[PDB]
């Protein structure tokens, strides 16, 4: 066929019931994730081609960057609870990977403050049980597909994107191929 198991995607041996439609995993320590966000705008180009009535979910993972990696998973829960994902994503990536000015939870917090989230609102969120279970959701979703690598995208808890098998001579062509693949899997 034109789309084949094991080529633009792989199938989960052990499917995950009730999973979000389009589920994406990343880490602010993950270099391809930086590319995916900053250079390729993957999430965004996927959305533009997805049917709608379709929700997109994006979660942070713990297995990179040790103690800071976890701080970052909790910060992303904060960002989700407050709905400020689109104001912190870029400065978090660049603070971890470009400028290397993020070294502690306090530095993560500074990014939110500079993006205009209020100190008190951030600290309340950070410490809230609504952020605790949000952290729990992220870990559970990662657990459910036994995740050892990012970036990763899963469709309907059944199919996992396989970017290794898409041409990378042209970045635009890669993105379209990637997004079209998600759409195809979405309709499967």
């Amino acid at each position: 066929a034109q789309y084949e198991d094991g080529k633009q995607y792989t199938t989960l041996e052990k499917p995950v019931a009730g999973a979000p439609q389009v589920l994406e995993f990343f880490s602010f320590f993950c270099p391809h994730c930086y590319q995916f966000e900053e250079v390729l705008h993957i999430s965004d180009n996927v959305k533009k081609k997805l049917p709608e009535g379709v929700k997109m979910t994006k979660y942070h993972v713990n297995f990179m960057g040790g103690d800071l990696g976890k701080d970052l998973t909790q910060a992303w829960a904060v960002a989700m609870a407050l709905g400020v994902e689109d104001k912190v994503t870029v400065p978090l990536f660049e603070g971890v990977q470009k400028t290397q000015t993020i070294r502690s939870a306090s530095d993560i917090r500074d990014v939110f403050i500079n993006a205009g989230i209020k100190g008190e609102e951030y600290d309340a969120a950070w410490n809230s049980f609504v952020v605790k279970s949000l952290v729990a959701q992220q870990e559970k979703a990662a657990a459910d597909v036994q995740l050892r690598g990012v970036p990763a995208m899963f469709v309907n808890g059944k199919y996992q994107l396989n970017p290794q098998g898409m041409d990378t001579s042209n970045m635009d062509v890669f993105v379209q191929q990637y997004a079209d693949t998600v759409k195809y899997l979405s309709e499967k």
